[PDB]
């Protein structure tokens, strides 16, 4: 039985609204992707199917590009991998953009005759493209992408005849621009990109009543506050650590709309985000573009050196609550976890808490995860009474954001049970 339903909104295309009263944490929808792929910087670092990052992965024999964690994952990914293998093989070492690879998998799933669970409420053909709202430099960009697709897909596609009508390459790339989902791992690292057309019904807000989490490529939609009958359901398309000037820019350029939400109109939290001197944090912002690029490719040691440079150089002038400084700590923390330097990770991680509490109000999955990491590190250091508080706080959030269907909740409980035992012992 469905608690959500499609409806035409006043002026923001189609939307999704409640059919029944919904309480925080309530599971609204479950979907696997119509199609999905590992994103560029996680390829050969994580498994192509399940998106987990083991020590050694086994490559595909035919192309050597796809990489898997096990035989079971290589078997079950084959249907999706089958008809792209030769294209990956011939292009080497050249890799196409993620959208090209994504669409290459989609185009075949659309001829698949069996109805797609993910398209239950909304199809791929329903997705908004914003054709009539696009600027010239994006149209030109989309034209280049069509050409790349055409050259990348020679071995399997030669002509528009080999694909359904009603499908248009150009139009399809436009859909992709504003209907993509960035699949994140349990750690909240960006590992993939995929299409979930039913979930694409949800309009954006900077103060959403709903949230999504990824458990592997599986997606869960959950309410994050009390929601009344008939109330439109919204999510945030964007990372929380962005100013209202920065949010409006991305939503304009990528989603062809001016955000009119409360937070955008009232500069909500902008002053706290930009605490400190401009001339100082402008440099941090600049350094971040490189930093986030290296983190994308899992280059933890280079990430650390760059983060350490900035932190010790700014300690006397730039406060932590400055989103740019804040992002630098979070990268630095993540680098250390992946590098085994757990003492240091907690030093960095601990400084992010109160800024996160302020910037992630209520229940947000990124915060829940962040508190968990700091709680987990505090457990490893023998700081049992502090870890117990943070892991309980992590649960409070993640009960709402992750729920019992997400497998990370199990891990959290085992940490809490391990911490409770470490407390009762000493
Ligand atoms: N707050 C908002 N204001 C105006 N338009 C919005 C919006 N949030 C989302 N949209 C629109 O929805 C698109 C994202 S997909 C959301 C579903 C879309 N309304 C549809 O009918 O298919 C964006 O490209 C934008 O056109
Ligand atoms: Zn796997
Ligand atoms: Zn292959
Ligand atoms: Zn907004």
């Amino acid at each position: 039985p469905l608690k959500v339903e499609k409806f035409a909104t006043a002026n923001r295309g189609n939307g999704l609204r409640a059919v029944t009263p919904l309480r925080p944490g309530e599971l609204l929808f479950r979907s696997d992707p119509l199609a999905y792929t590992v994103c560029k910087g996680s390829r050969g670092v994580v498994c192509d199917r399940c998106l987990l990052g083991k020590e050694k992965l086994m490559r595909c024999s035919q192309c050597r590009v796809a990489k898997y964690c096990s035989a079971k994952c290589q078997k079950k990914a084959w249907p999706d991998h089958k008809r792209e293998c030769k294209c990956l093989k011939s292009c080497k070492p050249r890799y196409p953009p993620d959208s090209v690879r994504l669409l290459g998998r989609v185009v075949f799933k659309l001829m698949d005759g069996a109805p797609s669970e993910s398209e239950k409420l909304y199809s791929f053909y329903d997705l908004e493209s914003n054709i009539n709202k696009l600027t010239e430099d994006r149209k030109e960009g989309l034209r280049q992408l069509v050409m790349t697709f055409q050259h990348f897909m020679r071995e399997e596609i030669q002509d528009a005849s080999q694909l359904p009508p009603a499908f248009d390459l150009f139009e399809a790339f436009a859909k992709v621009i504003c209907n993509s989902f960035t699949i994140c791992n349990a750690e909240m690292q960006e590992v993939g990109v995929g299409l979930y057309p039913s979930i694409s019904l949800l309009n954006h807000s900077c103060d959403p009543n709903c949230s999504i989490v990824f458990n592997g490529p599986h997606l869960l939609l959950r309410a994050v506050r009390d929601i009344e009958v008939g109330e439109e359901l919204t999510i945030c398309y964007l990372d929380m650590l962005m100013t209202s000037e920065e949010r409006r820019k991305q939503l304009r350029d990528q989603y062809c709309f001016e955000c009119d939400c409360f937070r955008c109109q009232t500069q909500d939290k902008d002053a706290d985000m930009l605490t400190g001197d401009e001339q100082v944090w402008k440099e941090v912002q600049e350094s971040l573009k490189k930093i986030e690029e290296l983190k994308a490719h899992w280059k933890w040691e280079q990430v650390l050196a760059m983060c350490q440079a900035i932190i010790s150089s700014n300690s006397e002038r730039l406060p932590d609550i400055n989103i740019y400084q804040l992002k630098v700590l979070d990268c630095a923390m993540d680098a250390c976890i992946n590098l085994g330097l757990l003492e240091e990770a907690l030093f960095y991680g601990t400084r992010t808490m109160e800024p996160y509490r302020i910037f992630f109000p209520g229940s947000h999955p990124v915060r829940g995860v962040q508190v968990m990491k700091v709680g987990k590190l505090q457990l490893h250091q023998g700081m049992f009474p502090q870890a117990m508080k943070n892991l309980r706080l992590a649960f409070d959030i993640m009960r709402v954001t992750h729920g019992r269907e997400h497998s990370l909740i199990e891990d959290l409980i085992l940490l809490l049970e391990e911490c409770d035992a470490n407390i009762r012992a000493s």
